[PDB]
Order: C-alpha cells, then structure tokens, then sequence
C-alpha cells in the first residue's frame, strides 16, 4: 500500500512515449526539458512520491502565449528542488538574473535594518504592503498535499494564530462555514480569496477538496492578514493606508516572527535552506516570496515616455490598482520589487522604498514642468 | 488525481484525518461514502495505482451540479470496479434505478424491433441523436491515463476506424491539428465535444495534456463520429436534423456492431462483463453506454410547475443545448433516457421516442391554451 505502482505503471511506456508534445509552448519548463532529461528523470521520486511528470504537468497544460514566459512546473515538496535540480536549476538561472546553483540566498527579517520608509509621501503614496509566502517543513505542498497534511497545516497555523495577542490579536474564518456576512466584511477589507481560476494554479492540481482546510485570519487591527493552504501554505500580509511602509515591514517581520517561533518550537519550522531561502511552489517565488509595495499615484510619471525604462532601473515592477491584470483605475499604480531570488527581504523593502521616493520628486518636478533628465539613476 | 494520487504519506495520517468533507454535498458518491467503507478501502491500489481518494476526487470536489444530479466519482481502469465494488455497486444501483449486484445487464441487437420514432414531430425535434461509449480492455482510462497510455488508444482506435467502409466511411481529426475556428464550428454545430470545462473532467483528472492524442473521427456528412479519447477511450455518436429517431438509432447500431466486429478482429476488444456491461469511466454510462435524445423546443412546458416531475416520471435527463454544462437557449432542451444499465437500446430508445412524443403533445395542448393536468405519466 502506498507505494510507486503507479509511477512503475508509466514506466512500461518507453520515455519518447511518455514525453510531452511541447511543440506549441512558449514557457521555462519547455525551455529545458529534453528527451535526455526527461528519460534521465522520470524514473525518480522524492520520498512522498512526487514525479517529473507531476512537477511539469501545469507546463504541458499551459502552453504560454507570445510575450510574458510563464514557469511552467512546481515543486511537491522541497526535495523536488534536488531530485529534479537537473530541471529547476536552469529555470532558476533564467528566472532570477542568473542565480547559479553554487549561489547562496541571504535571509534578512531583521526590521531595523531598513533605512527611511517611514516619511513617503501621502499625498501621492495611498497605502503600502509587504506580502510573502511560507511553506510548514513536514507536509508537502499543495499541487501534492493529502487532506490530512492539509488539516495538519491548517490545525499548526490557526493554533499559533489564534495564540498571537495585542496587535497580532485575531480571528480565523475558515471559508467552510463562512457566514454570507463574514464573506462580505472580508471582500470589502480586500482580505478574501476564492477557489483559483488560473488554469496555471489548477493544472498542477493545488486546488483539490476546496474549499476543505482554507482560510483567512486577520488581526483585529486589520493591519495583518494571513490566508492557510491557498496558493502555499502560508501567506503574510501586512498592509496599511498612507506611506509608513517602516511600520508595514516592522508589524511584517514581527509576526511572521512570532509565527516562525511557534511553528520552530513544534518541530515544523519554515521551509527553508541556504541556497533557495524560503521554498514554496512556484520556482519564481523563491528566496523572500516577497512583494513589497503601494498604491501610489503617478498621474503624469505614468504618461511619461521613459517610464517603463525608470522601473527597469530602479528594479521595480507595476501592476493595475485591484491587482495583476488590472488597469490601474485613476492614476493609481501597484509598484513593488520584482526582486525574489538572491537579494534580502530588507534590500528588497528598500528599493522600493528608496524608488517610490526618487519617482514622486520626479512627478512633483514633472507636475510643475521641469525636465526629468539627472535624477534617472544608474541601473540598480 | 495529479501527484496526489501517488502521495506516500498519506499511510502516515488515520483514516479519519484523510476522510473528505461532505457535509452539504449532494451527489451519488456522498450518498454511499461511510467512515468504515473508507477506512477498509483507502489502502487498497488497481494494478496502474488508482486509488480510493482518486475514485471519490470529483465527488468530493464538486458538491452539486448547477444543471443534473451527478454521480461523484469515476474508474480509472477496469479492475476499479472490483477492487472499490462496495462503493461503486450502491451507486450503480441508485443511479440507474435500482440495478442489484444480482441483476444482470441486457443487451440484444434488434433495433428494428423500435416503435414508431420514425417520425417525431420535427416543429419541436430540431435534432435526434444516439450515443454511447466504449473502452479499450487493457488500457486505463481518461482519470488516469498517462500520456502514452493515451497516445496508445489513440493510434490503435485511429487505425481500426480507418477500416469502417460504405455508409460509415471516415477519417481522423486530430484536436490539435484544428484551428481555434474550426473547433469552435464544430462545438457550436453539437458535432465535438467542449473545451475542456466540465467541472467533472477537470476535478478528476481528465483535462490533462490537453488537447494532445485526442480528436474526433468522422464519415463525411458527419452523420456517424466517434470522440477519441475525451470523457471514454470512443464515444459513438450517430445524429441528424430532425425527428427520425429510428434512422438515427439505425445507423447507431448498424455502425457500433461493424465498430466492435473490427476492435475484436484487430485484437483490442472492449471492457465488459455480464453484470455491469460495458465498462466506462462514470458509473452512469455503463450497461449499454446508451443516450438517446433530442434538441427539443419546449416553450410552454418547460414552464409549467409539473415540469421537472414529468421528466422524472419518464425517467428522462434534461440538458442544456450545447450539453450537460450548459442552458437551454431559445427553449431548446436536450432530452434523453437517464438510464442505461439493467435495459437494452431498444428499451432505452423506446423509452425516449414514447416520452418525448408525450411531452411534445403536452406542448401543443399548452399551446392551444388547454391543460396537461390529465395526462400526467405514471412512474416508469
Ligand atoms: N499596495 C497595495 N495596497 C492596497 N492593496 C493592494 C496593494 N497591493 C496589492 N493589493 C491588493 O491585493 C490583491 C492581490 O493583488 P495581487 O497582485 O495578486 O497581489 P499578490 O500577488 O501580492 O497577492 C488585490 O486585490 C489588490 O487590491
Ligand atoms: N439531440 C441532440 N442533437 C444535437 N446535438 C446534441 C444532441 N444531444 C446532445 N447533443 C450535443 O452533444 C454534445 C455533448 O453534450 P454532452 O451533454 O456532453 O453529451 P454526451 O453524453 O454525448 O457527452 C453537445 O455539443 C450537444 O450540443
Ligand atoms: C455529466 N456526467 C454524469 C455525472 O457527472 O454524473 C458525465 N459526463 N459522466
Ligand atoms: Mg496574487
Ligand atoms: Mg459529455
């Protein structure tokens, strides 16, 4: 009983005949695999069964389309990162500016390292966050995860949260038993998540028995918000109006901190190690998870023909005002490190910081006329 | 389904911490799952690893069904049927209308014994259609099928149909050799299945790879087709404009005998077994596999408060016009047998060609602003 009989089954098949039809595909996963990798690697298992064909699945399912180059695979589990390292190493190089499976990733949640962040400007600045994702060391992630593991998660995380007091003192709402005016209070806080659309999420299989072990915690504050077993085990939000992005990191750091301790002390700390930093599913996600950002208006910056080359430069990333695929509504840009992979939570938190603020004396000199052509800083 | 299927560490959690949640679920498979059923048959695998938790994924998954009541679960191979038997057998039997373990599927081949259908009032049945399924014995089917596994079905159902000649002469379409605008004509025009967005081929593990070793093949007024590897291995579909039913059912069964002569001379027969028939991979397309119906336009009946006891009574299934997943448009519903085990295609079509010409005369008394309150139709 649950053993490899299903692999072994595949493995009647030779490898050419197992081997995706990747002829239409446009993704990193596509962009490495070959027929020797895949008959290299496809007779392996990580110790909870995770398979080649299980980390490259979403990518054969999703092609891609012309420009943006999706992943294309996921990790079950953080020894994927190793027994399939033949895979993930190169999409790993590709995706985070070259890291090399020699480099090392340096960790830094110690807030008081951050310089500034507490003064940017409101006027322009209207709210700032810091996000990332964790996975709980002994349970796979959810593309694999048992129902079981599941709840083992779920049970670890409310648990520590419902443990948390003062300005960590919260409530969860599992989305199972989620009253009609409990989903509405969460929609308008902009503190819900429903089962995943994205065929990319849904193609790897991450969203088996939902709404089964789901849900959302915040503090009573609304100012520190965690989701349990949506896209990783763990997301950790915390997010304010106004431009103290010094007090978003601080409260970030020390409740992810709390909630560290208490899952370290029951022998089920982060998943963590030296080369990767944090693991989750998404091999883009990788080192910090981190996205640390605001809303912030760019009114005349936004309709300026080196913008997109200013982000660049600053290694910024934008988004619309509800999100990813939005097309920020007024002026309002989601501006936020595009750096994961590599760099620290504090350097990340700091270019942005640093950035939004060099990008609102540019609009303050754009709104009364001046040339914006010496303050365009070298590239970061 | 996807890398849970073969997750090792579901051993480590009790049988209670593995169990789904199916409060407030409403299908076939949440009717009949018990605490002592999953503990006695979660540790048990069919020779190709399908598991329990693979059986029960679209049931637990998937609670309801906006259109039908569905069944919950699936085979992934033919020896499903034998190793979960104390799951699957009190489904079958309440699905199909009281099927025992001791009853015994029934077929002859008499399609001219058919009464009358020859001539259903074509202001009302817009189309006719008749289809079922078949599986290649020694193969697993769409749940969990691999990719080569697939692509085998593929080649072998390819190279048999090639060989059908006069009426039935045909050829292959591959789905990925299709573009956009053609697979949508053939959608729109009923003849191929959907994108794949059924919420039961998605939640089980149908829509993988997609679209790759699937297509349809064909005569050429498209008369006669067979669906290469969507929801079963085949799906043979005979089907026309207008009200004859028996020229439909005809051509159907004239075809499947010359089909299933040629699988067996080419040495790749069907699954099958006296008491449940021809395996397929929902329990509610075993048996004869049969669904005959008709597009149907039912303005007034199909508002009238008796509506959905009728069909009930007639033990007819409503669908929407472009299938299970969808509305009636223009108030044209697909009405067909429900059932399919424990009767022949006769009875079965018999059974439709009798409702049908019953609900059709229902309609024109409506019509003319009379009642059907004297024609309600016993419990068949
Ligand atoms: N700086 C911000 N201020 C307020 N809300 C934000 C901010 N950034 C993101 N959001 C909100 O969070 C949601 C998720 O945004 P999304 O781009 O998916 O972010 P992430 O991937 O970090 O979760 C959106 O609905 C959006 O309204
Ligand atoms: N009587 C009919 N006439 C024309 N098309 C039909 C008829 N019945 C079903 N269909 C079509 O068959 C296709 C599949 O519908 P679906 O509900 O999935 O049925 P099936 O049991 O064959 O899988 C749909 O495109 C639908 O419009
Ligand atoms: C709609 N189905 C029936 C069900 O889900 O019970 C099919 N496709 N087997
Ligand atoms: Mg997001
Ligand atoms: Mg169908």
């Amino acid at each position: 009983p649950f053993g490899n009989t299903h692999n072994k089954y595949k493995l009647n098949y030779k490898s050419e005949e197992e081997y995706p039809d990747l002829s239409k595909h446009n993704n990193h996963m596509a962009k490495v695999l070959t027929p020797d990798l895949y008959k290299k690697l496809r007779d392996k298992e990580t110790p909870s069964g995770f398979t080649l064909d299980d980390v490259i699945q979403t990518g054969v399912d999703n092609p891609g389309h012309p420009f943006i180059m999706t992943v294309g695979c996921v990790a079950g589990d953080e020894e994927s990162y190793t027994v399939f390292k033949d895979l993930f190493d190169p999409i790993i190089q590709d995706r985070h500016g070259g890291f090399k499976p020699t480099d090392k990733h340096k960790t830094d949640l110690n807030h008081e390292n951050l310089k500034g962040g507490d003064d940017l400007d409101p006027h322009y600045v209207l709210s700032s966050r810091v996000r990332t994702g964790k996975s709980i060391k002994g349970y796979t992630l959810p593309p694999h995860c048992s129902r079981g593991e599941r709840r083992a998660v779920e049970k670890l995380s409310v648990e520590a949260l419902n443990s948390l007091t003062g300005e960590f003192k919260g409530k969860y709402y599992p989305l199972k038993s989620m009253t009609e005016q409990e989903q509405q209070q969460l929609i308008d806080d902009h503190f819900l998540f429903d089962k995943p659309v994205s065929p990319l999420l849904l193609a790897s299989g991450m969203a088996r028995d939902w709404p089964d072990a789901r849900g959302i915690w915040h503090n009573d504050n609304k100012s520190f918000l965690v989701w349990v077993n949506e896209e990783d085990h763990l997301r950790v939000i915390s997010m304010e109006k106004g431009g103290n992005m010094k007090e978003v990191f601080r409260r970030f750091c020390v409740g992810l901190q709390k909630i560290e301790e208490i899952f370290k002390k029951a022998g089920h700390p982060f998943m963590w190690n030296e080369h990767l930093g944090y693991v989750l599913t998404c091999p883009s996600n990788l080192g910090t998870g981190l996205r640390g950002g605001v809303h912030v208006k760019l009114a005349h910056l936004s309709k300026h023909p080196k913008f997109e080359e200013i982000l660049t430069r600053l290694r910024l990333q934008k988004r619309g005002t509800g999100g990813v695929d939005t097309a920020a509504v007024g002026s309002v840009f989601d501006i936020s490190n595009a750096d994961r992979l590599g760099s620290s939570e504090v350097e990340q938190v700091q270019l942005v910081v640093d950035g939004v603020k060099l990008m609102v004396e540019m609009e303050k000199k754009l709104e009364k006329g001046q040339s914006i052509d010496d303050m365009i800083p070298a590239q970061k």
